[PDB]
């Protein structure tokens, strides 16, 4: 079964390795350490000297803790939104009791950076890869554009389809805190949620809700345990992965750039126009060609056994997404490209 | 090997098959009919009428949903407090924005009828088997109680380490909803909670927050969906083993119930006392003798291969806890009263 879908993906074979272990109690000295060792390898695949903390629950559940633990009720915070994830920051921030400013842009393109150079906000909300659209925001230039009219402001961003499939880092690019999930490029089930914070942004801590309250995880997660009991058999497959994967990190990520570049190769060869300016590694986004309805292409690729995703929002029912951001090889690639050119050459 | 601990335990076989299955994409109709199976298999665990709802994350997340959900902030609620847990909802209560009327017990007692039979109050919060104690509420008896002075008041309750345990109904035992997690009586990887929800109670809705707001997670697990990315590998866990456990609930329950009593009866007969007055078949609590210390029987059963609990709270470095609540049949059962006579030899 072809699983081409931008999250959840096609399973790393250490991951089952690990899921097919005997149950272990998260208080045990073996938890600690698995737990502790999982801390300290999402630290490195952060690029920051501050702390990760590892949330039992979805990617969105990080989102929302971020938000909450670094921002409190009443303050100015600026919010773009170019697809369904950053419409889900916005949204997130509002919840929140906080002031937001949103600022809208069609469905596949991205930020300007003077459009974020703007005066009187305590924080900046950006999704570097929007997975909905397939655009990738330049982070680096959008925060410094920000950081330069709001010297204390935080910036907080989203690096859910990011993290492990393009270049990440969190201080180095002027980004203070960042969440992730575990069903993206980390090639593991969904059920964790991470949360990055930069020695900056734990220095400006305001802790706050119940279950995601943030303190609380940090002084427990230092010793290797968790607030409430964690997901314990996810977090040994998160380990497990980035053993394996951090060691080549450049040679991994050259490779997923690669896959996605392969797919628009073969989109583009076919006439399809790409929907994004900026390509994130994590998937490529087409608009339908005209007169071919998304069910045909949706069915023509089902018949060959793989599975795909639409749009959503204003490009629902327009476009297609393909995704080999799951565990695939640079041959398993190919063969994906040969699915990929009989679609085309039957729907066209 | 020999996981003794009411939570996380003893995997079920099935869930270990399930967890082996390639990953599913939470969208596809596969997805669906297997989520919704779940929810209905949940619905007859529970005993209701009502829905259930499936959240990613921990049994405390859910228990926090169903506050929030439930009571809006300034409600008057009353919330007895006799253990670890029951404490737990204290807290939730409070950072929910409630006024909470706060009732002690001694560690390993539960409350009385008369003494939530109390008018002006818009809920009670109880925990059904309160596992740090291993005390067993009697839950219908202080439900009507508590609704005779309180005809519009409602009932939640915390049913962790009850639900598959032991005996358990919504609107039959008095109860408008309750929470429940996965790995106690489920017998499956930590990593899910849920919110059952009686007829009552869904017509009672407040919803409110952003990741746990339940009106829209019901808007989408009505049709099998989820708000968010759902851990479907989990899911897949839960349902396989409710598959097989409801069609023999009575047996499973009155094994369980005679696999604890088994441990209490040894440690009875070898001059342990024991912490509840009401037994809950979750858990053997008992006092340590005098003079032994907590870690002299966690180094006598972990040299046998086996894991233990401690005490929380008052009771910490005074008892110990012993479960077979994990997938342990008759026989192993026998074998673990057989291990237990023996570190009673040793440390006595």
């Amino acid at each position: 079964d072809w699983l081409l879908t931008p999250g959840p993906v096609r399973l790393h074979p250490k991951a089952l390795e690990a899921l097919a272990r005997p149950q272990l109690h998260h208080r045990t000295e073996a938890a600690r350490e698995v737990f502790l060792k999982a801390r300290g390898l999402l630290r490195e695949a952060f690029r920051t000297e501050g702390e990760v903390l590892i949330l039992t629950g979805s990617g969105t559940l990080a989102m929302e803790a971020l938000v909450k633990n670094l921002f409190a009720p009443g303050e100015r915070v600026l919010v773009p939104v170019y697809g369904k994830f950053s419409e889900r920051f916005y949204e997130i921030a509002l919840e929140a009791g906080l002031v937001v400013e949103r600022l809208d842009y069609p469905y596949g393109d991205t930020p300007r950076p003077e459009d974020v150079a703007k005066e009187g906000y305590a924080g900046l909300l950006l999704v570097h890869s929007e997975t909905s659209t397939g655009a990738l925001a330049d982070l680096p230039a959008l925060a410094r554009a920000f950081k330069e009219k709001n010297p204390e402001g935080l910036v907080g961003a989203d690096m859910v389809t990011s993290l492990l499939v393009g270049e990440v880092a969190l201080e180095a690019m002027g980004v203070d805190a960042a969440a992730s999930g575990s069903q993206k490029g980390l090639m593991c089930p969904p059920g964790l949620g991470f949360v990055a914070l930069s020695p900056r942004a734990l220095e400006r801590l305001k802790p706050r809700g119940y279950y995601l309250d943030l303190a609380r995880e940090l002084k427990a997660q230092k010793e290797g345990e968790s607030a409430w009991t964690p997901a314990i058999n996810l977090v040994l497959a998160v380990a497990a992965v980035l053993e394996e994967v951090l060691p080549r990190l450049e040679e991994h990520l050259a490779l997923k750039a690669w896959q996605n570049a392969l797919l628009y190769g073969v989109g583009e060869e076919g006439g399809l126009r790409p929907v994004p300016k900026r390509f994130s590694p994590a998937v490529a986004a087409f608009y339908l060609p005209e007169g071919v309805p998304y069910a045909r292409v949706k069915e023509a690729f089902a018949q060959r056994g793989a599975v795909i995703a639409g749009g959503q929002g204003p490009l629902k029912g327009k476009v297609f997404r393909l995704s080999l951001m799951g565990a695939y090889d640079r041959y398993e690639a190919l063969g994906v490209a040969g699915m990929f050119r009989e679609v085309l050459e039957e729907i066209l």
